[PDB]
């Protein structure tokens, strides 16, 4: 494997351990991987981290009544870019109506980035993703990991 | 004021301000800024970070029950470098004796480097410094400052 190859698969194991330790506890999370359209505008109204990831990284940052769990993490590569970031509201009828605004603000990026978002439910524990402006709810681990490896 | 200057006090006013967070809500911490002696065997049993300073990131990085809170945060060149790091337990026979681990592996790092180290207790929410194998306590907020900017 190339070392951009290694380095991808750790960043989606570091991922995909902290969204299963979030979605076990009921940790709301809203987790964006920048791809090939450039997120700066949203980035830059973050906190600025510009970290390495790890799985305990993000979990720490999702943290109920912490003062980086409100917002998204934006990812960029291999780094957590920025914590706390703002992010556009849907206005999709297609997104459950009892989902609230970290769902809405994924499908929203999503609507205006060829980004992949990931949010856990803090009602339910459930995982989904938004991408293309389309969400997909109650995805099990091996599905999100798939995603994530095929993106 | 220079760049450099500048860039210096923002990390003293972002340490300033997490350090008073978890004095009043009494969360233990443990932060070493490396100075001249390189301290990089004891980064390397931490969690890699290489994270821009904020007040944000060092308060969620101390919240107690997750994965980053047991150990040292160790600073280098104005970035946090890791968290959750080893530092060895100093043997001297005068630090209070109603202090634990945490104090006591800031004096043994400060016996060994010429780094500083604050440490906040959980016990009292009091707020101490180590150097050159001293610990002193029970610091204001002014005192705490003049040694940051002293040092
Ligand atoms: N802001 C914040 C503080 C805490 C906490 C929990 C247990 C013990 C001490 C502090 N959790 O969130
Ligand atoms: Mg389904």
């Amino acid at each position: 494997p190339t070392p951009v190859e290694e380095a991808q698969q750790k960043t989606i194991e570091a991922i995909t351990k902290a969204i299963n330790y979030m979605a076990k506890r009921r940790i709301g999370a809203l987790l964006t991987i920048e791809r090939d359209t450039g997120m700066g505008d949203y980035i830059e109204t973050g906190i600025p981290l510009n970290a390495k990831v790890s799985s305990e990284l993000l979990i720490n940052i999702f943290i109920p009544n912490t003062p980086l769990h409100d917002g998204a993490v934006i990812m960029k590569n291999n780094e957590i870019a920025a914590a706390a970031c703002y992010l556009p509201l849907s206005e999709s009828p297609f997104i459950s109506k009892e989902l609230g605004t970290r769902h809405r603000a994924a499908v929203g990026i999503s609507e205006v980035t060829d980004s992949l978002t990931i949010i856990v439910s803090e009602e339910t524990g459930g995982v989904s993703v938004a991408k293309n402006g389309d969400l997909h709810r109650e995805l099990t681990e091996e599905a999100l990991k798939e995603m994530l490896e095929a993106e």
